[PDB]
């Protein structure tokens, strides 16, 4: 279900810039990797929940945003690759990233897949 009214200017996007004609999951999932990755501005800061289930512990990571993953499991969830600078490379769940004063667009783009996620939409 759905934890969010929807947003019609989201939506909009979403139907126009992001699904296009796609129609099965795989252009689903298409569509929001290359839109995440055209619109995202690379590198960006972010704190980073980077959870573990085993010990029921978080660690709050501060890191760059490098890019989106290598596409191996773009038919599940969105991921970018992340660096702490302090070097060592992680994947991580867009959804589990805030991002720290970035542009208005990164910004939204990082909202709309929020958002589409609290829809309860799926590829
Ligand atoms: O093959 C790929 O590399 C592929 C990548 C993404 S992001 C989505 C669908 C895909 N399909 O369907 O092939
Ligand atoms: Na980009």
């Amino acid at each position: 279900m759905a934890s969010v009214e929807r947003d019609e200017t989201r939506e909009h996007r979403i139907e126009t810039e992001i699904i296009v004609d796609a129609e099965d999951k795989e252009e689903r999932a298409m569509g929001w990797y290359y839109y995440l990755d055209d619109t995202l501005e690379f590198p960006f800061m972010g704190k980073w929940k980077k959870k573990s289930r085993k010990t029921s512990t978080i660690e709050e990571k501060t890191v760059e945003v490098l890019g989106m993953a290598p596409d191996d499991e773009c038919l599940k969830d969105m991921y970018v690759e992340v660096a702490d600078i302090g070097d060592d490379v992680y994947t991580a769940k867009l959804s589990d990233i805030e991002a720290i004063d970035v542009d208005d667009d990164t910004q939204e783009a990082i909202a709309d897949w929020l958002y589409w996620l609290a829809r309860g939409y799926k590829f």
